[PDB]
């Protein structure tokens, strides 16, 4: 063992409809362990919306594209079959699943029903703005194709607490249902952010705080996910949370790592929540994501020592995963913050190569995103992988002390041959810098695994090396 670490979101926001996804995973997985890919974060594997949909608009947690609801059997990435038959290719090919879980809301509901409500201020939710009056919610779930094949639960409106759309007289307003509370402790933006969009669930009911739990462990057991990838839980009450977490915990035998995305562009909250967590999850280094794109934003002027700066995991790379960009970020997508072309690579090679966080690749950037011309960063990518999965180990030596020009260094382990590299880079003119690699280097000749620097270095006597960069570029050296 002792292999670094390398998480992917398999799927971008415009992938096909296919249905064939589940196929594709399947078919890659012997390609993306060889590559350095060691799990994967796969999108809601149930019954959304609509058979299009991406998988947020959650319809029926137990529908894994197994039943015939919302027009469709197969969800957009395809059966339950063939998404069964695609983990049992990863497990064998020495690959995590990682399952996203959906449960701060529910769409799609079959049936309204009259509800007394209250509009709220969208900027302060704990401010009413009209009186108590009756709409009609999209709050009941019969799940009518299940048969209650796995479970019998149904959705009824007392299992929610608000809703962004009174279907009697055909209006938007962020509703809480007369007579409920607003989940909490919940993210405090906009006074009380408990309410996103969909059906909001009410988790202050015993019977739905179960029946998550139930569904949880039935999901669990029904994929043999080796972790979670938990959703908008910025939005769902902080305790409850825990609670489920250290539920599937306690029902499955297998270990199980969970990602929490918290979005938030602030690694104080992340800190507090992961406080409340009892620091029994990572989350997503949503404040990271965001230097990356302030700095792709800003340009050469961006100071690079500042990069890594109020990121998550500059504070606690245990409980960091690192990405660059993905489904809500990539272009038109709800938190749109694209990290371009230019600056992309250094983002990657920023989380591949340190040692601190647990990185994650996005499907958007290695196989590109047609919908946008975007091209697919594969090339790029694998080479870093090559370095995080075979060269990027041992102890390290950091270096932003320039503007422009920052790098890093790994002096490798004995317990990997070969390893030890010297990561490089400059967000504006190109340039060079000495960086100790370890004094049982010396004498070596290191090379660009990126190709985007001819220089051959070699290590001298006092396991010094000199590093050159090109402008707007990163080199990753190694001693291959
Ligand atoms: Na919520
Ligand atoms: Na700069």
């Amino acid at each position: 063992d002792g292999l670094n670490g390398t998480m992917m979101q398999y799927y971008e926001w415009h992938l096909e409809n296919d249905g064939q996804h589940w196929n594709r995973l399947h078919d890659d997985a012997a390609a993306l362990s060889d590559a350095g890919i060691t799990a994967i974060w796969i999108p809601p594997a149930y019954k959304g919306n609509s058979q299009a949909d991406v998988g947020y608009g959650a319809y029926d947690l137990y529908d894994l594209g197994e039943f015939n609801q919302k027009g469709t059997v197969r969800t957009k990435y395809g059966t339950k079959a063939q998404l069964e038959r695609a983990i049992g290719s990863l497990k064998s090919n020495d690959i995590n699943v990682y399952g996203d879980v959906v449960m701060n809301h529910k769409m799609g509901a079959d049936f309204t029903e009259a509800v007394q409500a209250v509009q709220v201020n969208p900027t302060n939710r704990w401010q009413d703005i009209s009186g108590a009056y009756t709409i009609d919610a999209w709050t009941g779930f019969d799940f009518s194709g299940r048969n209650n094949a796995y479970s019998d639960f149904k959705w009824r409106w007392f299992h929610f607490n608000g809703v962004d759309w009174d279907q009697r007289y055909q209006e938007n307003h962020i509703f809480r249902f007369a007579n409920t509370n607003w989940n909490w402790r919940v993210d405090e933006e906009n006074g009380n952010y408990d309410y996103l969009l969909g059906s909001n669930i009410d988790f202050s009911h015993p019977e739905v705080q179960d029946e998550l739990k139930d569904w949880g462990s039935w999901f669990t057991d029904e994929l043999d996910l080796d972790g979670y990838r938990l959703d908008a839980i910025k939005h769902i009450p902080f305790w409850y949370t825990s609670d489920w977490v250290r539920h599937q915990r306690n029902e499955a035998d297998q270990d199980l790592f969970v990602v929490g995305e918290y979005w938030k562009d602030d690694v104080g909250a992340l800190e507090f929540y992961l406080d409340e967590m009892n620091w029994e999850m990572s989350l997503f280094d949503v404040p990271l994501h965001y230097n990356f794109y302030r700095a792709s934003q800003q340009g050469g002027s961006y100071d690079m020592r500042n990069i890594l700066r109020g990121s998550l995991v500059e504070a606690h790379p245990m409980h960091a995963v690192t990405f660059v960009d993905n489904h809500d970020t990539q272009p038109g997508e709800s938190l749109e913050s694209w990290v371009a072309d230019w600056f992309k690579p250094l983002a990657y090679a920023t989380i591949l190569t340190r040692e601190g966080g647990y990185p994650n690749v996005f499907y958007g950037d290695y196989y590109g995103i047609p919908n946008d011309n975007i091209s697919a960063k594969k090339d790029m990518i694998d080479e870093l992988l090559d370095a995080r999965q075979n060269y990027a180990y041992g102890t390290q030596h950091d270096y932003f002390d320039h503007w422009d020009v920052v790098g890093w260094t790994r002096e490798g382990s004995s317990s990997r041959p070969n390893s030890g590299l010297a990561t490089i880079m400059s967000n504006g003119p190109g340039g060079s810098k000495w960086m100790y690699v370890g004094r049982q280097n010396a004498g070596q000749t290191w090379t660009d695994l990126t190709g985007n620097n001819g220089a051959s270095v070699t290590i001298n006597g006092d396991g010094w090396g000199e590093f050159f960069t090109n402008g707007g570029s990163v080199s990753v050296y190694v001693n291959q």
